């Protein structure tokens, strides 16, 4: 993080080892199950770029999964040099990924007026990495998951959310997804209930109309 | 959070990293059990609106939850505003909400004299949405709620609370439902051990007297 | 808490997020297991009356609990009343309470020579009060605990403690149940091992004695 | 603990309230399974004898495990005057406890130059007492634990293991122990294995020749 | 770790006394599985030779690991007096280790400009130690690792991922195992479907082809 | 409500024993709305949970008639 | 008795474009006629609309039931 | 107290024991309070835990008299 | 034997308002008479009350048994 | 798709079905990437998805003829 | 029927280097007849590769299924 | 120890053992201690741990004689 | 045989004050011989005590066995 | 190996097939230590690990021969 | 056949006494015949040891098997 010093100036707090970790556990015991996502975003909050190649260096070690990292952030960093082409220096893709810049950079970037948030801008390329690997690790397509013959509805409709949100659909894809397969996956005796509300129903009427179902 | 800086002048505390990964456990591992409303109400002490809109960020992605909790807190802002029309500037519920006031406009009215305390205002709003969440994932009614043939009362007495904990009824309906419904679903040993108390029995009564029932 | 400011005056410092969270998860998930007195009796230490009420905020809820704590805490602070009359102010039972004292005054006791110590005095009063609340939310009476007929020996003693501690019992009683009721309840097997070290053996000698019984 | 105060003096930091509430965690919950001395060890790093009486005031609750531990620390401190008889002023075995001592007086003796400890003596005689506490609670002798007939030679080492580190053997018997013990104790089948190493076998021979057995 | 003083002067602070205690989790409860070394390295970061061997003395009492540790500390040391030859002081290997340097020393070295960053060499001599003790402690080969008849691909991935983190292996020999094993051994329908895939398939490929098989 | 009953019988049933009850009109409009629906016979139950809770009496045997 | 409520439906249709009572009349009889001569399942069926079901919902609610 | 044994007789069986007991008044204390229930018949103690702890013996004879 | 409480309470009071015994006496009769004619459960539930039961205490007691 | 059904068939009633479908182009596409192949049957879904999404459906045609 | 697939594969590059057809013919007689000319096992194992598929490809594929 | 083997003839066949044991003084008198109660005949055994630790060989034998 | 241990005890004191040995010979009398002559379960559970029981120790121990 | 091969037979069974194996000479180290034992008859294997893994291919053959 | 491993080593060692070959020679005769000539099974446990056993390691290994 960056705190200001005794003199007023900006300087670097280095990201405390028990929050190290913290996220530790995420990546070793969540097995990137999906909330891997709020919890690093959680974590890193204020993050230069040296913060957050400094929770990446325990992403190494799942090895296929900070591969998968690293190219995504490859990626981004040169659709970044070529969203932003040349003219502090503005910083360049790898600047963005603290790589080739220097602390100081960064902090003088985070600090500017306006701000050029590289670390709140790189955490989102790493968030977009983490993306990729919930889904590699995902157990189940959506159209897997259908409701147990006897599992309550809240149950169901957790089992089907958590798996929603680790799929690639777009909004409008998880929209659809969201009224017309949990409604045909619930089992017959909820599915009764659940078509009898209409095609227009809330989540809200749905769940307030299975309980005890 | 609000500290006092070097200056004596009063200042932004970024709630810190493993305070919001605590919110994300919460979150994303007791799925809106009642708890949850406990849970956020002291991890969000003293927090500005834009702390509390820094945690939120999290209850997204819950996407039916976050959808209740974002028209909940609409609907509290319209009723701000109609409760106290236009007359630092007075806050209007966005700014109460913290999408259109700064974050020194935030501390000031939350450091005046006398305080205008926008981030514990605007935690009740967000508490009363968690609330209607709480609801929705509740498991059952609490007139599903039966002790075991064999439950020991204690536990039954803690199924049935923390289910009443959940539900929409005012004082006076909890009050009776305590009274009523408690003695009305134990099981038959149970009920006749709670019943020979009569109607005025305190909770502690009925489960002295029912210690190894 | 009470922290020296950089002028050195003594100044208050607000009980920290998520040391209320680590409360809030004590009261929520431990359901008054008699573990909940060490941990309100750590987890406030030096804590203020309005930090003391800020921890008890969470026991509100718990409604049958937050009933029996009031009303504790208010048979104490009459009971205070009564054994100091009116002679900073000497703080009243409400004031003890931190209802009708100001911050300043719970501080300016607590730093006095001598201190005053106005919030490790209430804390001894909540405590009372959690004390009858783990007496209500006990599952079993002492003489119900006796030992399985393969349950080693140690999990009986740690059983019967467990039950004790949570027991109205004074200290002459629980010298009494923990000799007789100890070798009483132990199952034939390990009770004749406990009865041949007579009636004077520590509880070192009975369980060194049983270790693989 | 003890901090440099802004005039550069050394002053108390008292033992945070979550600190105590790690510690009252294991005491509670971890039953005096030996790991609860590595975990006093390190809660306790640098607390003055203050602190660690702090500590100790949840060990009783705990009342025959806090009898051994008050009685292991008077035999200390007696041992302590013995060795070291009369000559600030030098600290007597009660103040090394803390009962007889100011805080002042335990700062003073642990800042000065060369220093005299107090608290890392005083933690000693603590850390005597919670092995002989460990001991009492400890399930098995030594001489209990075998092999499972289909166990992984990695968890009866992990048994053994933690049971010896329980045991009151000096360091010679447990080298003894580790070799007679640990192969005779195995199943035949690991057990043929392990004989097949001889005498002077590594743990590391041992388990590496035990893998998949 | 380091932090600079009020004077501007870099100067020690000890590690955090819960920062130890969630190191003492780390290696009490979680007996050398691979994720030991991560967490090593996140809750060391920072860590002065002091600081480490403070961390180290909580490895003591598995004294079979401890050894292992102790052993490839020396050898390390005297590896380093023989890469540097004698030319503040340059550090020996027993100065690294934090054994006969005073910690002026060690936070001058860490300071110097160059850095001479004895903690973080140190620890990678620690890490490599603890590398040893994680295969000593592995449950199984990776040769023993095969998909169970009706597990999850994604579960036998972990399961042979975990185990292969553990192994001696090179990175070619890891890349190796990792192609040819993971094919070899899962079970024959899941296998099926990986080798449909050919030689080249990343484990992307391999798990999206596989989820739900 | 009966295995059989028709849902007019059993809201004569629960109202002529709504005006015995002795507990407030707080308590009494709670009643009202939850214990109507969650005692009606399943068939029934299932027809008037689909209207949900804003239904008057009036819609609710409109639909359940006949079930 | 079985008849799939679509064909039904476009029977009842049919013939209420050749009977020629009034405009009101007609309304009237597509709202109660077409549920009460309904088949006695798809009446049950019907009648959980309402009397506001337009023909639209009454399709889409029976399904032929 | 026997399975079908007078109240009167097990509360006159106990304080002919609680006499012989050699413990202090603090613990006598405790044990006509807790044991005389405690160690009732089903029956009788199901009537007796009706009273409360703070009923009298005359109190708990009179309740439990012909059950 | 097995007449509801209720019905016996009528018979009683009934009765109790013609026979002529003066008050102290009227109160002792419902108070112990009422008790001990009942039905042998239903008199061993009010003894349970204890002597200080009024009539709407030992009808809600009982219930008939 | 049937169990014996021929994979041109199986697509034939798809992309039938498909046109009838009211979900908007972007759910469409979702549809004929996902669903063609969740539902195939057995054997034909394991050619299916040996082709990677990336496949055309001639490829997928071209690949599951005869299976 | 049942030969091994590298059988029928030598059986059928002999045979190619004896018949005279001209450079692309013998080229579609590689793709497509040792396909087609297969054992209906080995024929349906070899289309999944599609028609670029290289001998090599083939063999490894195929392992006589 | 046997099922029925008189207690000082498994002390003479433990002692006679311990004498060809070649483990170093200090761990004899751990196994003096700990073996002697630890592999004694159950009855025995039951005699034996109730003496406690410290008591001698003499008093082992004069309490375990008969046994 | 199996006489209670206190009418063993009551027996062999009530001869004991009746034999006229010297108290040297009293003391081993009562410390020897009521275990010698206890029944043999009795004797078995008496000679656990020691040489060093009194009688309050040989009942309280022995209960009749 | 088989369950009753010579060891010489499944070291030239091994060393056979190693020569086609086309992993590079760092997997075929790993792979003659690792594999070699790890694939060897229970009997054999178990005389095979007490040597531990430093020992040489000769010591191996020396030790199972007659095995 | 099945003579326990210790007496074979004695009447070996006995003979070894009496037979007048050179000490190059005993020295291969230990080491050779006493595991060539053994028991079967013994000559199985003994031939892991490999040639540089002394008898203190082959008796320690054998046990008689």
């Amino acid at each position: 993080p960056i705190v200001q010093n005794l003199q007023g100036q900006m300087v670097h707090q280095a990201i405390s080892p028990r929050t190290l970790n913290a996220w530790v556990k995420v990546v070793e015991e969540k097995a990137f199950s999906p909330e891997v996502i709020p919890m690093f975003s959680a974590l890193s909050e204020g993050a230069t770029p040296q913060d957050l190649n400094t929770m990446l260096n325990t992403v190494g070690g799942h090895q296929a999964a900070m591969q998968m990292l690293k190219e995504t952030i490859n990626e981004e960093a040169a659709e970044w040099d070529r969203l932003h082409p040349v003219h502090m220096r503005e910083p360049r893709g790898s600047d963005i990924a603290g790589t080739t810049s220097t602390l100081q950079e960064q902090i003088g970037w985070m600090t500017h007026n306006p701000p050029i948030p590289v670390g709140e801008i790189y955490k989102r390329w790493i968030i977009l990495g983490l993306n990729k690997i919930v889904r590699m690790y995902s157990p189940t397509s959506i159209l897997d998951i259908r409701q147990g013959p006897k599992e309550p509805f809240r149950d169901y409709v957790d089992r089907f959310y958590k798996t929603l949100r680790a799929e690639q659909a777009s909004q409008e894809v998880k929209n659809w997804m969201t009224e017309t397969l949990l409604v045909q996956n619930a089992n017959p005796d909820c599915k009764t209930i659940l078509k009898a509300l209409g095609p227009g129903a809330t989540l809200e009427e749905m769940m307030t109309a299975c309980q005890g179902v």
